[PDB]
């Protein structure tokens, strides 16, 4: 039967094509995870329907209702058969679904406006001219809250107390604050998105320094899924064939706007 | 029985309190519609639980499955008893749920970066230096697509074909696009949100021109609800008591940042 694929509208993983209103089904979409889904489906021998997650979320368990939201919720409640998306591999998610081996690495990184005299996390931690922050309710904030590393502890102590708030509700808001004329703000976010935005007009931001942690994105299936093993082996095959590296280069660089 | 209220996290209608993690139940939330819900419940004599709509949407019928999403779907399918939110009164919605009389007026409006030489839709339509657009899916786009008014037809013809795309996925994206544009992008959106953002730091956007249409937000109940009549009379009583105007002033202006 037709496999229901849950995914999320996040660039460049899944984007609406030019002329999407004239198109139907899977042809409406393009991007890294659209290309990845087509290859996974070929290698595993299934036909599929791409669906955009109903709530636009990745997946977390509400502490009060005990209900999972996002793509993880769609898998655990039987709304979708597989999630093919930049879904971070985490312990609480692996307790309720199965992840493939990762298809992409990422880590916390620093975004500056070009010109800002900052090249690293240590640089941020040792000055006060440039403000810095992150999403108000996510994994980057939690990384800093829990860290026992001196540099990151110093950064957290600053961020938690800073006035006005250095936290933002969205990346659109965070990047707008980086870009504001004489804004003197740096934004902490996933390296993959920082690198992506660095390749988009107006070409005024950059990723600086090394990543602060190491994580991976994986494909997720529900417990006991007949697809688990084949999907896992397919991710490894695509890596060994060089296809994952080719797709990253395609969507970040070949289609990049900053030279 | 405890009435289940569906609502949506949209500022300043319903927002998480700063200290929401320390709070429980209805006390976690604040905003115009939180104040409205408390007064409607008092007038109608019910106890209630505020819930945030699972999919984060207002309500539309999928053209293929024919299934309603959002708060409208929660009412239609029996998941909530009442929706107390900035839910626009429309024909297709009124066919499937009942709306109260409106509690607030709105219409499509133009957001500019301060200093942009635009005072009206006609001004936008007669030039090309300043790009303009709206949400990629929604009622504003549909208004333009369907209009027979010469100015609005001219605007639609431009927007539908503009490259790069003038459409955005979210208002956070639209507002950020206005803010970095040096005035070369204007964003079309509901007047109530445009007015709200004009009162938020960094105080660099303005609402300009008259509204392009006239609509209202209403409280919605499923067909056959025993609450319909009382909710409707309550909305009228609150208006006659001055409370609706008092709440709009409280949440838009008393709590504004640009005065
Ligand atoms: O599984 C997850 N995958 C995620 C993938 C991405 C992206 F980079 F776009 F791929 C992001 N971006 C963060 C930067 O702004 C744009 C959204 C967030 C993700 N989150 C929430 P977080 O871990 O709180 O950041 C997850 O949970
Ligand atoms: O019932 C509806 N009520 C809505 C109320 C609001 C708000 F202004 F926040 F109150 C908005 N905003 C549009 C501007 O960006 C933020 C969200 C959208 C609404 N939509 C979707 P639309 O009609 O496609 O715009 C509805 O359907
Ligand atoms: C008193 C308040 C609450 C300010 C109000 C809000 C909206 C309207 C309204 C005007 C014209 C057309 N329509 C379309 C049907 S509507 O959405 O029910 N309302 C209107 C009138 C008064
Ligand atoms: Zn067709
Ligand atoms: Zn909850
Ligand atoms: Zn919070
Ligand atoms: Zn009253
Ligand atoms: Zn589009």
């Amino acid at each position: 039967k037709t496999v229901v694929v849950t995914t999320i509208l996040e660039s460049p993983y899944v984007m609406m094509k030019k002329n999407h209103e004239m198109l139907e089904g899977n042809e409406r979409y393009e991007g890294y995870c659209v290309d990845l889904a087509a290859e996974i489906a070929k290698h595993c021998g299934f036909k599929y329907k791409l669906t955009i997650v109903g709530d636009g979320k990745y997946g977390a368990r509400d502490a009060d209702t005990k209900i999972w939201n996002g793509m993880v919720g769609e898998l655990v409640y039987g709304k979708a058969d597989i999630a093919i998306a930049p879904l971070t591999i985490t312990l609480v998610r692996e307790e309720v679904i199965d992840f493939s081996k990762p298809f992409m690495s990422l880590g916390i990184s620093i975004m500056i406006k070009k010109g800002t005299p900052i090249e690293s996390a240590e640089d941020l931690s040792k000055q006060t001219e440039i403000a810095y922050g992150t999403l108000d309710s996510g994994s980057t904030k939690e990384f800093f809250r829990r860290s026992k590393i001196a540099v990151f502890d110093k950064m957290w102590t600053y961020m938690r107390s800073a006035e006005p708030s250095v936290f933002v509700r969205t990346t659109a808001e965070g990047v707008a604050r980086v870009r504001k004329s004489k804004g003197k703000y740096a934004y902490l976010l996933e390296s993959t998105m920082n690198e992506y935005i660095e390749q988009r007009k107006p070409c005024d931001t950059m990723k600086v320094g090394g990543n602060l942690d190491s994580k991976g994105y994986g494909i997720a299936t529900p417990k006991g899924s007949s697809l688990r093993n084949a999907v896992n082996l397919a991710v490894l095959k695509l890596n060994e064939q060089g296809l994952l590296d080719k797709l990253k280069n395609k969507w970040w660089y070949d289609k990049g706007e900053c030279g």
